[PDB]
RNA sequence: GCGCCAAGCGUCCGUCCCGGCGGGCGGGCGCGACCCGCUCCGGGGACAGUGCCAGGUGGGGAGUUUGACCGGGGCGGUAC
């Protein structure tokens, strides 16, 4: 094997490194339109759903 | 001072070559860089705030008024 070849690792702890490019898609400022969709999904999940709305969950 | 655009591993290809495997040439993916969980993070919160009515304050602002008689008017008087 070549000998010139090596390991450069580097370390990404804070400072000392730059990070590399992770998954952001948890932090992404989404259009209004998507947030909207969302948020109207958790509303669901969060208010007492009347009986006659809610039995189209099943 | 320097710091990015991956080293290193582990695999999959070639309609590409040279002796099913090997070597060369050019590529792909994964780990390196853990997984899952619904609101980007934090601070308040059914209060603040907004809409409507009610009470207070309000020469900051608006509009108006501030009699008459009278040896001039005013002051004084009322002989109004």
């Amino acid at each position: 094997v070549n000998p010139l070849f090596e390991k450069r690792p580097k370390n990404f702890g804070i400072g000392q490194d730059i990070q590399p490019k992770r998954d952001l898609t948890r932090f992404v400022k989404w259009p209004r339109y998507i947030r909207l969709q969302r948020q109207r999904a958790i509303l669901y999940k969060r208010l007492k759903v009347p009986p006659a709305i809610n039995q189209f969950t099943q």
